[PDB]
């Protein structure tokens, strides 16, 4: 089984290639990491295993989901360290994903009912609905196009949040630039209609993620900085005329950052939509460093990816909700448990969160 061969993710020696994908569960009430988050990640942590924390707020204007954890306040830092300590006690590596929803927000999630910030003024079309705090579905409002000065302030919110994660004891951070959110609103030409230095050509549309990654690299070190992208996912109107060209464009900037800094990044996380599809390998071939593949991967598919050189690590999401011991279940080929979509974003600390049985 090549999924349980040791891999060196920079200064982090992992015992296997099974990675917990970042998964918003909406259990951090009032944007505060609750104690149930510790029990949730401890059920999933293994010795030498890599865990990726769910999307975490970098600013009071970064949320588009109910009860999502933050890392911009001291109170959230002292609540994150209590969970990082329990995960570190099991000998696991944990990364905190910095998440900014951009235009995928709502007045109920913004302070004083302000409009969500984005690269453009176009809102998400009406075929997508945002989850409301009361369980219903609302309408994505019209965002507000920010200038270059506000862009640098959001970049600083990434840098300040990256340092708070290391203060909380995290082994590193992952830049969430996928799934049609703030960073993905700049990369995809279907959303970025700007005429300044942040829109138009591939070089201009890659400037925001380059400044975001370069800021967190110079603050906490490149080897503790992860990057997640999704050039082919069209979620929340995140369409690109040439997804393969944009993926290679993002990789080129990531390689240039690794060369000018004299150090390698932690990894490059690429997730794909649920379905040839040779875009995953093509992006792996262009990137110089660790590659994590994501999107509809199973036990045989993950083993096939590592054995064929398609990826170094394989991250699993949905199966990690209903299988806390998914790492061990993959080893023994044990049957996996089914997951309940209804309890994906509920607020109960046990029901559909930690009540999933072990093997
Ligand atoms: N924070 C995030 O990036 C995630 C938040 C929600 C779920 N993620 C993605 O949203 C899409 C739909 O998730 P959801 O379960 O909300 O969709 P349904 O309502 O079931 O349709 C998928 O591409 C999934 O991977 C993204
Ligand atoms: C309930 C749920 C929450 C998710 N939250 C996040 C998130 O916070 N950040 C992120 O980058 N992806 C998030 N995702 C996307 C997962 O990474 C996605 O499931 C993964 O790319 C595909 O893995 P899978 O085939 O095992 O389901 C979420 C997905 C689900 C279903």
């Amino acid at each position: 089984n090549p999924l349980f061969s040791p891999y060196k993710m920079g200064k982090f020696n992992l015992s296997h290639r099974v990675v917990l994908a970042p998964m918003t569960r909406c259990r951090a009430l009032n944007n505060i990491p609750q104690a149930a988050l510790g029990e949730y990640y401890e059920q999933r942590a293994t010795a030498g295993g890599f865990l990726i924390t769910e999307g975490t707020m970098i600013s009071p204007t970064s949320a588009g989901f109910p009860h999502v954890p933050g890392i911009f306040t001291k109170e959230q830092v002292r609540e994150w360290k209590k969970i990082v300590d329990v995960v570190h006690a099991k000998g696991a590596v944990i990364f905190c994903q910095l998440w900014h929803v951009g235009r995928a927000s709502h007045e109920v999630y913004q302070p004083a009912g302000a409009a969500p910030i984005s690269s453009t003024e176009k809102p998400i079309s009406n075929r997508w609905r945002i989850l409301m705090p009361d369980g219903t579905h609302g309408i994505y409002p019209k965002p507000r196009a920010i200038g270059t000065y506000e862009i640098s302030q959001v970049v600083e919110d990434y840098r300040r949040s990256a340092l708070n994660a290391i203060e909380a004891g995290f082994d590193g951070i992952e830049i969430h630039g996928a799934h049609g959110y703030l960073i993905d609103q700049f990369l995809k030409d279907g959303i970025n209609d700007r005429t300044d230095e942040y829109g138009g050509s591939l070089a201009n549309r890659c400037k925001f993620i380059t400044q975001v990654v370069q800021a967190v690299v110079s603050a906490i070190g490149a080897d503790r900085v992860g990057v997640r992208v999704s050039p082919a996912i069209d979620h929340l109107d995140a369409m690109d005329s040439n997804p393969l060209s944009l993926g290679l464009a993002v990789v080129e900037r990531l390689n240039k950052i690794q060369l000018h800094s004299g150090s390698k990044l932690a990894y490059l996380h690429v997730t794909q939509p649920d379905y040839e599809a040779r875009l995953m390998r093509t992006l792996r071939n262009a990137y110089q460093g660790t590659f994590i593949c994501s999107g509809g991967y199973t036990r045989e598919l993950g083993i096939e990816a590592v054995a064929q050189g398609d990826a170094d690590l394989v991250s699993y999401g949905r199966l990690f909700i209903s299988n806390p011991d998914l790492v061990m279940r993959i080893k023994l080929n044990a049957p996996l448990n089914k997951y309940n979509r209804k309890t994906f974003y509920t607020q109960d600390p046990v029901v559909g969160y930690t009540d999933y049985p072990f093997l």
